[PDB]
RNA sequence: UGGUUUCGCCCGAAGCAUCGGAACAAUGAUCACCCAUGACUUCUGUGUAACACUAGUGCCACAAAGGCUUUUGGUGGUCUUAU
């Protein structure tokens, strides 16, 4: 149905992906939520980031968070100075958050990598912490 | 005896801005960059829909991206002197 592109509201997405079920379902919920979120990533606000963070912790995987990472890329969030200064925050499991932070530095680095006078060293440190260095 | 007042020189606290001037600091200007973007395309790549067919794909269509008319606010330093 979602591939037929039917509306999945924000709270709808939270309640939907809120699925503790049989095995091998966390990554399925992850790809579903990444399909639904690649539009806006549960970020129609900036305090919707708490909802999205419970969503990331429910995806409970570095690989799931990386699916959401490429989804954020396919989302192409806004670009303001302070926007990226506050949107370069990353700290998670070091198995595909590696790919996530590296791909974020890559998308921003195709032109003018993050160099907010702190955010560059911050991206380096968070990358090494997520195993992206 | 000290005083007063006056003049001449010697020193020159704060200060007057002039200049002196060169050399920092801030805009103008140079070429490229914190970096998307206005452009859209060749595929290239990439997450997705629609639809017959092989066990999944020409189109769908943002975007991760190179490279484009460029501009652009400012970035970063860049200029030379203009102030």
């Amino acid at each position: 149905a979602a591939a037929a592109a039917a509306a999945a509201a924000a709270a709808a997405a939270a309640a939907a992906a809120a699925a503790a079920a049989a095995a091998a379902a966390a990554a399925a919920a992850a790809a579903a939520a990444a399909a639904a979120a690649a539009a806006a990533a549960a970020a129609a606000a900036a305090a919707a980031a708490a909802a999205a963070a419970a969503a990331a912790a429910a995806a409970a995987a570095a690989a799931a968070a990386a699916a959401a990472a490429a989804a954020a890329a396919a989302a192409a969030a806004a670009a303001a100075a302070a926007a990226a200064a506050a949107a370069a925050a990353a700290a998670a499991a070091a198995a595909a958050a590696a790919a996530a932070a590296a791909a974020a530095a890559a998308a921003a680095a195709a032109a003018a990598a993050a160099a907010a006078a702190a955010a560059a060293a911050a991206a380096a440190a968070a990358a090494a912490a997520a195993a992206a260095a």
